[PDB]
DNA sequence: CGGCATACG
DNA sequence: CGTAT
DNA sequence: GCCG
């Protein structure tokens, strides 16, 4: 009854075991700081799991046959169905080793191996990082000056604003480009940690150079806070708030046309979603996809798509909105 | 037991 | 190494 | 950690 991959399944964004998905996940995130890639992945995939259930799980039964259930996830849910709490997913929790690699793999510029090489230095805080900045990059310096205001959540009506000043500048570097919201957004988040954005030219080739000509003039416009030829830009921009203002995490991407719907598709996600979706396509129809394309390794060729519906009707998957997409 | 998505900056 | 879905 |  339940499909294997994330991607046979809709996936709405609330759902029915939010408690218990949010345990799992726990456990993963701890896995991914740990190195074991392997382990998150099994209790991203059961935490997914539960989030496609049509009603609560209330018994130990319910999970019978669910795919990536085994001792371990079956156990967790256990414990919170029993007592309310899981004793393994507490002592994460409050363990020094997840919080302080939780808080520097937050970071704008860190990721799990440079938080771990913290760690073992004996580094907890971020003023603790903030004192040896030479041992920083520009990066990092950047996430960490604008580490609070990129942890506040961004609205949607944020998300409007930015759209408007980002399709002004990309006006005026390629007069017919399109701006088009993607990531957690377009999956109907109604708040984010970020704003993820896809431009293209319906005029295949006339996007060659458009990002460095976009990032020019919103720079020209004293919007950005920080940015790094090329296709992707992540950058901070200056968001105006009432009186004030604050940093936001946006992220700017172009793919011609031809690539458009595997952009899309790609840059919506979810995350888990997408690898999903990409082990499905290799593993169980043999056809590699990425951002750019999908290819036929056997007859050497390139799948044309128009939408995303050309992109799931040749893999033989049943068309899912982006809101269903929520793994 | 091997595999676990696949890119770009 | 970092970033992104 | 789980699946094929
Ligand atoms: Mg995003
Ligand atoms: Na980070
Ligand atoms: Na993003």
């Amino acid at each position: 009854w339940m499909p294997a991959y994330a991607c046979q399944r809709p996936t709405p964004l609330t759902h029915h075991n939010t408690g218990l998905s949010e345990a799992l996940e726990i456990l993963a995130e701890a896995a991914g700081f740990e190195g074991s890639e392997g382990r998150l992945l099994t209790f991203c995939r059961a935490a997914s799991v539960l989030k496609a259930l049509p009603s609560p799980v209330t018994t130990l039964s319910q999970l019978q046959g669910l795919p990536h259930f085994g001792e371990h996830s079956s156990r967790v849910v256990q414990e919170l169905l029993e007592h309310g709490v899981c004793e393994e997913v507490e002592r994460v929790r409050r363990s020094e080793r997840y919080q302080t690699m939780k808080l520097f793999t937050q970071i704008f510029g860190v990721g799990v191996k440079t938080a771990d090489r913290w760690y073992r230095e004996g580094l907890r805080t971020l003023d603790d990082l903030r004192e040896q900045p030479q041992k920083l990059t520009q990066q990092q310096k950047a996430g960490l000056q604008h580490h609070q205001d990129l942890s506040t959540p961004v609205l949607r009506s944020d998300v409007d604003a930015l759209q408007q000043v980002v399709e002004e500048a990309v006006g005026q570097a390629l007069p017919g480009a399109t701006v088009t919201l993607t990531g957690g957004f377009r999956r109907g988040k109604l708040q984010g940690h970020d704003v993820d954005f896809l431009i293209t030219h319906p005029k295949e080739g006339q996007e060659a150079g458009l990002l460095p000509r976009v990032m020019c003039r919103l720079q020209d416009q004293g919007l950005i806070l920080y940015h790094q030829a090329f296709e992707r830009s992540f950058c901070i921009f200056r968001l105006p708030q009432p009186g004030s203002w604050k940093a936001v995490r946006v992220d700017l991407v172009v793919a011609p046309v031809s690539q458009f719907p595997f952009a899309l598709l790609g840059w919506t996600g979810s995350k888990l979603f997408q690898r999903e979706l990409r082990r499905f396509s290799r593993k169980e129809k043999g056809l590699w996809l990425n951002s750019h394309g999908l290819f036929d390794p056997e007859q050497k060729t390139f799948f044309q798509a128009a939408s995303e519906e050309d992109i799931f009707r040749h893999l033989g998957l049943e068309y899912l909105p982006p809101e269903q997409r929520n793994a």
